C-alpha cells in the first residue's frame, strides 16, 4: 500500500493503471508518481511548479526519513540537478538510522548512486568525485553487494567517461559478470545495453 | 549496544573481552554468547542443559522476532542439529516482518542458509532440498545479493558433495568470483579455502 502498488504496477509496466491515481495522495506523492511515469510515457512531465514546491520542502527538511528519502529519489531527473544534488548531498547527512532498521542505510545508498550516474550523465566530476567517496563509506563494513555492484558499474562509467580509460572497461564488465553469475538478467541485459552504447558510441 | 559489542569484538577477535560477560545478559544471551566464543576458542562449550533450554523456549515461541532469529542463528552449530533444522523449519513459518522493516527477511534468510550449509556438512540431503526451495523463495524477487552469493556457493557445495558434479564446482568458483570482484578479500578467502578443502579431499 505504502509504494507497493507503484512498483508492482511498475513491473507490468501498466502505465493507464497507476496513471488513474491522477484524480490516497497528497501533492508531492502526487508528483512522485507523475515523475515516474516520465521513464513510461516520455510526454507525462510533472511541470516546474509541482517540482519546485516538492523540492523547496526537502530543502527544508530537518531530519531525512522514508518519506523524504523516496520522494526525492523518485524524482531524481526530473528536479533540476543543481538541486538534487544539493539535497542528495543534504540527505546524506542529515537521514534517519539507527542499527537495527538500515533500511533507510540502503535507499539512500541506492539514491547516491542514482544521482552518482546522473552525475557522470552531467559531466559533473567534480560531484561525481564527492558521492564516490560517501558511497564508499555508506557500502564500508557493510554487506550491501546489490549498491555494491551498480556502485562498482558507476565506478567504471566515471572512469570510462572521463578517461575511455581499460580500468573502467574492466569494472563495467565485471559488475555486469556479477549480475550474470547471480541470475539477475534483467539487470545485466539492462547494464549490458547501456555499456553496449558507451563503447559503440565515440 | 543490541550485538554490536559481540560483532565489534569478534571483528578484533578479543576472546577474553566479551568472555567478560559470564559473569546486560540473560540466561539466553548467555547461552548465545558461550556458543560464539565455541567457534573461537573451541574448548568453551555450553553443555547441552543451557542448550537444551533456549531450545525449548524457541519450540513454544508463537512469533519469532529479532530476539529468537539472532538466538537461534547464533546457536546454530551447538544445539543439536535435530532441533535446529525443526526450529529453521518453524522460523521460516513464522518470522515477523512486513513491507517497510525487511531485515528480519535478510537474517532469518541468512539462517536458513547457514543451517544448509550445515545439512549438507551432516549429509542430511532430505533437508538440503527442503532448504533450497525455501531459500529460492526468500531470495526471490528480492535484491539480497549477499544471501544470494552465499546460496549459490551453498548450491554448489549440495552438488558437489553429494554428486562430485562439474556443475557444482562451477557454482561455488563463481560464488568465489562474484567475492572477488567485489573486494570481499576475507570472505573470498575463507570460501576459497573450504573450496580448496573439497576438491582436495576425495
Amino acid at each position: 500500500n505504502l509504494v507497493q502498488y507503484i512498483r508492482k504496477q511498475y513491473s507490468l509496466q501498466n502505465i493507464n493503471n497507476i496513471q488513474s491515481l491522477l484524480s490516497t495522495l497528497d501533492p508531492f506523492e502526487k508528483t512522485m508518481v507523475k515523475s515516474i511515469l516520465h521513464t513510461m510515457d516520455s510526454s507525462i512531465i510533472p511541470s516546474d511548479d509541482e517540482l519546485l514546491q516538492l523540492a523547496d520542502y526537502l530543502f527544508k527538511v530537518e531530519k531525512w526519513g522514508y518519506y523524504e528519502i523516496i520522494l526525492l529519489g523518485n524524482c531524481v531527473r526530473t528536479i533540476d540537478y543543481n538541486s538534487v544534488f544539493l539535497l542528495t548531498k543534504e540527505m546524506l547527512n542529515n537521514y534517519i538510522y539507527s542499527s537495527l532498521n538500515k533500511t533507510n542505510k540502503r535507499i539512500v545508498t541506492q539514491l547516491a548512486i542514482n544521482c552518482l550516474i546522473l552525475s557522470i550523465d552531467m559531466e559533473e566530476f567534480t560531484n561525481c568525485f564527492y558521492l564516490i567517496d560517501e558511497i564508499k563509506a555508506l557500502l564500508d563494513n557493510e554487506l550491501n553487494f546489490y549498491e555494491q555492484t551498480v556502485f562498482l558499474y558507476a565506478t567504471g562509467y566515471f572512469e570510462f567517461k572521463r578517461w575511455q580509460s581499460t580500468s573502467g572497461i574492466e569494472k563495467m564488465k565485471q559488475a555486469i559478470q556479477v549480475l550474470d553469475i547471480l541470475g539477475e538478467d534483467n539487470l545485466k541485459l539492462h547494464y549490458t545495453i547501456h555499456f553496449d552504447k558507451l563503447i559503440n558510441n565515440k
